[PDB]
């Protein structure tokens, strides 16, 4: 029984890609265990529980933790030198049994992980979560072709569309992070030349052109994008499903906004205020998704003032609300998870990028899928009300409107191919699984 390890970062949107990989692994008959830490395998759902499941192998203690007197630097290097000793002591036991795993897919993020293969002879590949393009973006400026601010007002890298500084990411948006995220983004491409292949959490149709280029850095560029789940009885004491699809199932097709920024972003009350102004003065029916320390900076008596038209709630699947059909546009930060599921499901967009590479996907987005338009903002950064509700109303309501949505179902079937038997992504996985039975 030929078995791998996948050991993903433990943070947002790095684990359920590699979750997601690791079951078309286990459907194609390769036994996967997931490395993780005591507080993934814990404070998650996590729980591996059918015999066909992902075994999961706790190998830290908690000693890796973030703690509340750390930089990000302090934490990232505490948490490589632990699990640096951790992995090793693991292989130990591993490389050693009568059934050792034959590969380690690892989260690009800990390159450090690929010389701990390397030292026990174990084929390994580092697993690019994000865009293609960031990977094109990171490299460049790894290697001074782009610098922090650009000296050029228009960029232009190696197969990609031209950018000018206000598509690039900005690591800025957390002043204290801002070196040690570049240099933790930039230090992904140091030891690729020992890598068996990379993988990219991406689709051929998406960003082709992109990974013909990564292939030029010298090793095989595996796409097995998007890990988007492919699903995408009868209670008489439960009700059929949760409270985000009831108000939906009453609304017209195609009509709602679903709106979120994601679980990471802090935005400001004024910015806040503005942009559920902005919401409210369309008059469309919206369900806004939205954690309870954003949701206290929401502007007083807000909700009550949105009755008729919004459900602001805590919490829906976000796949649920972008596959139901009562929903026809996406408000959304732009993160690839969230930019990879808009594509999956077709629907449209606003984008409102906050941080980091959302604004790069915002920019293919709208100027490269062509499935929605961004939020002008201003020079101090604010989106004003008139800004937020008239690209709503321009994506949902104006001239384009046809024309985005055309694009979004598109790229939704363009993604299911490639997923799909005997699409892009899906040939590549089978090819991975035929060289792990050589």
């Amino acid at each position: 029984d030929t078995h791998i390890l996948v050991f993903p970062f433990p943070a947002q949107g790095h684990i359920n890609p590699l979750l997601q990989l690791s079951k078309h692994l286990i459907a194609k008959g390769i036994k996967v265990s997931l490395v993780t830490t005591l507080h993934v395998s814990n404070r998650m759902q996590l729980q591996g529980a059918y015999s066909n499941s992902v075994k999961i192998e706790v190998i830290s203690d908690g000693s890796e933790d973030r703690l509340e007197t750390d930089t990000l630097r302090q934490y990232l290097d505490r948490f490589r030198q632990k699990m640096t000793k951790n992995l090793e002591d693991f292989l130990q036991k591993a490389m050693v049994s009568s059934n050792p795993p034959k590969f380690i897919i690892y989260d690009s993020t800990m390159p450090w992980v690929l010389e701990v293969a390397k030292e026990f002879g174990l084929d390994r590949a580092p697993f690019y979560t994000q865009s293609c393009a960031l990977n094109s973006i990171n490299y460049h400026v790894l290697h001074g072709q782009l610098k922090l601010p650009p000296e050029t007002p228009t960029i232009s890298l190696p197969s990609m569309p031209l950018l000018r500084p206000s598509d690039l990411p900005a690591y800025d948006f957390d002043p204290a992070s801002t070196d040690t995220i570049i240099d933790l983004l930039t230090s992904q491409y140091s030891n690729i030349q020992d890598a068996n292949l990379l993988f990219c959490n991406t689709f051929d149709k998406l960003e082709g052109e992109i990974i013909q280029w990564m292939e030029t850095l010298g090793r095989p560029v595996k796409t097995v994008g998007p890990t988007v789940p492919s699903a995408y009885g009868l209670s008489l004491f439960k009700p059929n499903e949760d409270v985000c699809l009831k108000w939906l199932d009453s609304k017209p097709s195609g009509s709602v906004l679903y709106v979120s920024y994601g679980s990471l972003v802090e935005m400001g009350e004024e910015q806040l205020k503005e942009l559920a102004l902005g919401i409210k003065e369309t008059g469309k029916f919206f369900l806004w998704v939205v954690r309870d320390t954003e949701a206290e900076k929401l502007p007083p008596n807000f909700v009550e003032s949105v009755a008729e038209k919004g459900l602001v709630v805590s919490w829906c699947s976000q796949l649920e609300v972008l596959a139901h059909p009562s929903v026809g546009c996406f408000f959304t930060h732009c993160g690839w998870n969230s930019t990879l599921e808009a594509l999956c499901l077709g629907v449209p967009v606003v984008a409102f990028p906050q941080w980091a590479d959302q604004v790069t996907n915002a920019k293919f987005l709208e100027d490269v899928w062509k499935v929605g338009k961004r939020v002008k903002r201003n020079e101090q950064r604010l989106a004003s009300k008139e800004e937020v509700r008239s690209c709503i109303w321009e994506v949902m309501e104006g001239e384009r409107a046809s024309e985005f949505k055309s694009n979004s179902m598109e790229w939704k079937k363009w993604a299911k191919e490639a997923v799909d038997e005997g699409g892009s992504s899906d040939k590549n996985i089978e090819e991975f699984v035929a060289m792990l039975k050589q």
